[PDB]
């Protein structure tokens, strides 16, 4: 297929800056959500899980259509308890009923990464929605209960190399798992709500054990009570990923510099921009704004 990016008709930067800046003002005025952790890690998700069903194999799948939209690719047992993301950003889009979906999942994605004091994510504009019949059948998101090899052959159907897979990884300092979406439980690290190193630091300091959990999987428990998931320990099982993830253990700069081309590059996966197409736009944050 080819997907070609089309600018929402008339609209310019700072007509996206006002849907970022509604995406914030309700982050910052949500708080509750799951124990006063905010939606800012389900966002995260659903912009990953979103972009994840890409296949460069044939152009199928990614971000571009807005298909999460569609009851197939809603109703994914991968994506239980995304529901929670779209229900919170269905006022916004009333509230913005020209964006596109693509273009909404994804930038609430980089919302919520910037807004967690995370780096700033390029982004861009263009996403169209398709019908329904594009939607991609269930099945394309990863298993959380292998090894390195699973990874990182399955990153490659998306076009990410181990520098990509283990700076994506990153993201998993944010937010927890529920037994009730994934058959997994536990926060994965401290701060929970903030976008740090953390999960690499985490990965080399903490003293992990192997346990299974009420749902009968297997997952690394540390004793400050957080969890890994296997396919998050095999990081640190692979020589390769280990020296990545020590790189990014000891510098947070170098992390965020690679997260961030890294998201961008996944959410723009599939995504044909045309010459004339304006650059990526870069957000101010609530704060940069005085709002
Ligand atoms: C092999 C790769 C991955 C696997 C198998 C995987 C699996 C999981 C699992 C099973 C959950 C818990 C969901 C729940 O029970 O509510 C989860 C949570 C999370 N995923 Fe990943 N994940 C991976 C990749 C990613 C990446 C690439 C991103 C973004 C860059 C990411 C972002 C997160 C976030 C922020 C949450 C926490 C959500 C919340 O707090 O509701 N994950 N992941």
């Amino acid at each position: 297929l080819v997907h070609v990016a089309s600018v929402e008709k008339g609209r310019s930067y700072e007509d996206f800056q006002k849907v970022y800046n509604a995406i914030a003002l309700k982050l910052r005025e949500d708080d509750e959500y799951d124990n006063y952790i905010g939606y800012g890690p389900v966002l995260v998700r659903l912009a990953w899980h979103i972009s994840g069903t890409w296949d460069k194999h044939d152009n199928t799948g990614g971000s571009y259509g807005g298909t999460y939209r569609f009851k197939k690719e809603f109703n994914d047992p991968s994506n239980a308890g995304l529901q929670n993301g779209f229900k919170f950003l269905e006022p916004i889009h009333k509230e913005f009923p020209w964006i596109s979906s693509g273009d909404l999942f994804s930038l609430g994605g980089v919302t919520a990464v910037q807004e967690m004091q995370g780096p700033k994510i390029p982004w861009r504009c263009g996403r169209v929605d398709t019908p329904e019949d594009t939607t991609p059948d269930n099945g394309r998101l990863p298993d959380a209960d292998k090894d390195a090899g699973y990874v990182r052959t399955f990153f490659q159907r998306l076009n990410m190399n181990d520098r990509e897979v283990v700076a994506l990884m990153g993201a998993h300092a944010l937010g927890k798992t529920h037994l009730k979406n994934s058959g997994y439980e536990g926060p994965f690290g401290a701060a929970n709500n903030v976008f740090t190193n953390e999960f690499y630091l985490n990965l080399l300091n903490e003293d992990w054990k192997l346990e299974k959990n009420d749902a009968n999987n297997e997952q690394w428990d540390s004793k400050s009570g957080y969890m890994m998931l296997p396919t998050d320990y095999s990081l640190i099982q692979d020589p390769k990923y280990l020296s990545i993830v020590k790189e990014y253990a000891n510098d947070q700069d170098k992390f965020f510099k690679d997260f961030s081309k890294a998201f961008e590059k996944l959410l723009e996966n599939g995504i044909t921009f045309p010459k004339d197409a304006p650059s990526p736009f870069i957000f101010k944050t609530l704060e940069e704004q005085g709002l």
